């Protein structure tokens, strides 16, 4: 938000051509990836509409955090196999 502006001329147009198949090797995050692509489509309708962009930035904050928590689970999978604990959270 408060940061300087940056280029946005080609932020999305054709990436669906490979996201359409990439999502199927990502099925445990495809859920939030769909929510973020829906943000990116409310954004596609107006690329710098500030609620669309606030929405995309908010869903992207959740997307990136949940992907980091999924990578933390993968880094710990040998321990989770004996000490099972879901990594879904809000407080940190």
């Amino acid at each position: 938000m408060s940061n300087p502006p940056t280029p946005l001329l080609a932020d999305y147009e054709w990436s669906g051509y490979l996201t359409g198949i990439g999502r199927a090797f990502d099925d445990g995050v495809k859920d939030l990836n769909k929510q973020l692509q829906d943000a990116q489509a409310n954004l596609t309708k107006n690329p710098s509409d500030p609620t669309a962009l606030a929405n995309y930035q908010m869903i992207m904050s959740e997307y990136n955090l949940y992907r980091n928590a999924q990578s933390s689970a993968v880094k710990s999978m040998k321990d989770i196999d004996s000490s099972i604990l879901e990594h879904h959270h809000h407080h940190h």
